[PDB]
């Protein structure tokens, strides 16, 4: 890392894939998946969406690597999985922290 601090949690946001099998399947592993994320402060950097796009990109990889070091790994499958909550978690952090800044 470097730098990236954990943002708040709001347990496994639920994401839609269009298909009851992705769907449902995240559902059945959500007890597993990440319920905060992996951001940087302000008064070093920001954005809209691309405040999230390097967050995600490490709160992911925090999540893969951990899985070596027990002796597992994540796929490209979990991590696409991850890429949709990570975000949206990102953002409503974001969001909520911006209220502050917004009101000022």
């Amino acid at each position: 890392l470097g730098g990236y601090m954990l943002g708040s949690a709001m347990s496994r946001p639920i994401i839609h894939f269009g298909s009851d099998y992705e769907d449902r399947y995240y559902r059945e592993n959500m007890h597993r998946y990440p319920n905060q994320v992996y951001y940087r402060p302000m008064d070093e950097y920001s954005n809209q969406n691309n405040f999230v796009h390097d967050c995600v990109n490490i709160t992911i990889k925090q999540h893969t690597v951990t899985t070596t070091t027990k002796g597992e790994n994540f796929t490209e499958t979990d991590v696409k999985m991850m890429e949709r909550v990570v975000e949206q978690m990102c953002i409503t952090q974001y969001e909520r922290e911006s209220q502050a800044y917004y009101q000022r």
